[PDB]
């Protein structure tokens, strides 16, 4: 019923928007998408916003983007 | 630099995709938009999701579709 749109995405999975998230100490990817961002991210999706290599590894203080509006979600390629 | 892709908006706000949250004794718009879904939705995309006259009234155990990736966000024109 609405008209389609077409978007420009920033990232693989299709979003075209992102926060800036500051790791905290004990912050895992699982933690950041599923917990504080309540699932509307993959971790796998952040992990390739960020160009990560290892997504176990997190370090605090340092920020993460995070793209907020994907079309797609990877929550486990990279695992 | 990525290739533009079409999509077909199910909300106002663009979102494609979304989740049903059920509200919290407590919970209001806007701790579910800013805390829980940490600003990745406006208040007035929940409120005009779910065609809630009133932004200040949602009822504690029901059920409210969340758009998850809007490509905008509307956090008071409702308010
Ligand atoms: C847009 C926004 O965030 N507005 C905030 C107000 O919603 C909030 O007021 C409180 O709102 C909640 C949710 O509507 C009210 O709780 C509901 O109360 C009714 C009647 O008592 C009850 O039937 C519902 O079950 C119950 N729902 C929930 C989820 O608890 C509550 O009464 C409102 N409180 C006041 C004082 O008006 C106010 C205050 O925090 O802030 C606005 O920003
Ligand atoms: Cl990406
Ligand atoms: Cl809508």
């Amino acid at each position: 019923a609405r008209n389609p749109i077409t978007i420009t995405p920033q990232f693989d999975c299709g979003a075209t928007n992102s926060q800036q998230y500051v790791a905290r100490s004990g912050d895992t990817l699982t933690k950041i998408a599923q917990e504080i961002y309540h699932d509307v991210v993959g971790v796998c999706d952040i992990a390739r916003a960020n160009n990560l290599a290892d997504p176990n590894r997190i370090d605090a203080g340092t920020p993460y983007t995070i793209p907020i509006n994907c079309q797609t979600y990877d929550r486990n390629s990279c695992l």
